[PDB]
């Protein structure tokens, strides 16, 4: 028993953090066989970063002006070339403790977890999940860029996460690792701000599901709801629309807890017009929607990495 | 900016877990050195843990009744003793992953991380903190025990933890390295209930002063409360007391955001009578107690 907001196991990220500094940018880069990934804002000064021109920043270094530590031994770097918003910076030495990794985009909805670093230092590990308006709720200070957000599927690391910036609101805005943004960010110190933000509906339905499991049913009720129907009251409470993929990927959890997702959908459709009056879902007074419904079904089973 | 429950990056954790069998049972242990700590309970049978005599059962055991599995490796047990309620088998090799740790014995209030465990197999962390009524409210599942918690400061890993058990209520009941249960819990099957749970007042404050550090005054007032009177208020709301200690501890947050204590304590107060009155707090519409002053300083500063 129990539902925690949990991370993967961050062991496998942690053996890849380094330390990238260029002038007086210090930042963090990720140590993946010969090639160390980090912000190409790296290279950029503070009127850099105003109006960057990276193909000329960059071309006016060299490979000694990329310091790189990996703890307390600096690598050496023997080449580096751009791609979209990340910087690869080819080192003399491979990682040995390089896992079996993979570079993969998410899409919003989809949950990772975050190792947020400071000087090539793991600091902590948290969940999180990319927003439909393509930012994350983080938690990131300075020097927090090239920070990785990751999952971990049997023994292979999936890097699908690198911190870039925060925007006014407080949340961030990073690439995935082959430095494609996530949302309309841009890496230039310019006027940008996250969109209006949507609930994300499979997700508190997960959560809902994970509630059941863990004995909570207050919000449960014998009525059922259309697709189309529920869609109509989601799109008044800014909630996602919920796809019959969704429907799908929540079959599982329906036939472990016997709700159909329509029948959960009813109680969810009831909880935001009705409120919880007082009560808690897992601990929560808001609905939750940062647990997939595959975060859910691997905690509620304990799988391992 | 921006607020999160954060884990210690559990790196240094994972390459302590091994998997120990004793019989039918399989849970998990902690290698450091050449010593696995585990819970005493692996000796036990379903029928055992109502009211097992754990030195009777252990000496009847031979260290190779103890299966202790590291990754695809099979360790070699050639030494076992009982410490309080924790079994440690000492083994022919020492951990080459063992980290700079120390056993550390937490007051409740005091939060950690949970590397949560199946088969020696890492499979998650969270973080949480030590109740009032000495539980902990974990994510854990059958086979979890032996399951650490830990804080990391510095190079440092802490241990602090060691899940046992579950509790009727869904909460969770374990030892700290030295096999000393928090709480007045034992390692048997016998009723035992966890006792009437406290919100961690220090704690809450500390996460009210995260609030202003990252922008959010909206439930200060201009207010301020005798320390005795914010008790007997507290009180009322299941609000563990608030000492001096907690007062002096709130100093530096305190001298960071300009509010006074008890200035804090008159917003907690009113936040106790009114609700948020669909506001939230750092994206929460509860008040948050497992964030200490010293996770809150170490989030906002470093
Ligand atoms: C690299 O610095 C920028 C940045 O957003 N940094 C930060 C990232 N994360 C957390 C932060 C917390 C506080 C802080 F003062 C800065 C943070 C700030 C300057 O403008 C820009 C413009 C574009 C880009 Cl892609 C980056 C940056
Ligand atoms: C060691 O097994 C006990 C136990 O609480 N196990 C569990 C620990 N954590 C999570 C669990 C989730 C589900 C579950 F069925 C059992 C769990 C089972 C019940 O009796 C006892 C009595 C005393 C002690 Cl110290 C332990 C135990
Ligand atoms: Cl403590």
């Amino acid at each position: 028993s129990g539902f925690r907001k949990m991370a993967f196991p961050s062991g496998k990220v942690e053996g890849c953090m380094v330390q990238v500094t260029c002038g007086t940018t210090t930042l963090n880069g990720l140590w993946l066989d010969d090639v160390v990934y980090c912000p190409r804002h790296v290279i950029c000064t503070s009127e850099d970063m105003l109006n960057p021109n990276y193909e000329d920043l960059l071309i006016r270094k060299s490979n000694h002006n990329f310091l790189v530590q990996a703890g307390n031994v600096q690598l050496r770097v023997i080449g580096h070339s751009m791609q979209n918003c990340v910087l690869k910076l080819k080192v003399d030495t491979a990682n040995p403790k390089t896992p079996k990794y993979k570079f993969v985009r998410i899409q919003p909805g989809q949950t990772f977890s975050v190792l947020a670093c400071y000087n090539g230092s793991p600091s902590g590990v948290y969940q999180c999940a990319m927003r439909p308006n393509f930012t994350i709720k983080g938690s990131f200070l300075n020097g927090s860029c090239g920070s990785v957000g990751f999952n971990i599927d049997y023994d292979c690391v999936s890097f699908c996460y690198m911190h870039h910036m925060e925007l006014p609101t407080g949340v961030h805005a990073g690439t995935d690792l082959e430095g494609n943004f996530y949302g309309p960010f841009v890496d230039r110190q310019t006027a940008q701000a996250a969109g209006t933000d949507t609930t994300i509906t499979v997700n508190v339905l997960a959560w809902l599901y994970a509630a059941v499991i863990n004995g909570d049913r207050w919000f449960l009720n014998r009525f059922t709801t259309t697709l189309n129907d529920f869609n109509l009251v989601a799109m008044k409470y800014n909630y996602e629309p919920l796809t019959q993929d969704h429907v799908d990927i929540l079959g599982p959890l329906s036939a472990q807890t016997g709700i159909a997702v329509l029948d959960m959908c009813a109680s969810l459709k009831e909880l935001l017009q009705n409120g919880m009056n007082g009560r808690t879902i897992l601990g929560s007074a808001l609905l939750e929607d940062e647990f997939t419904p595959f975060d859910v079904v691997r905690q509620c089973s304990g799988v391992t990495f």
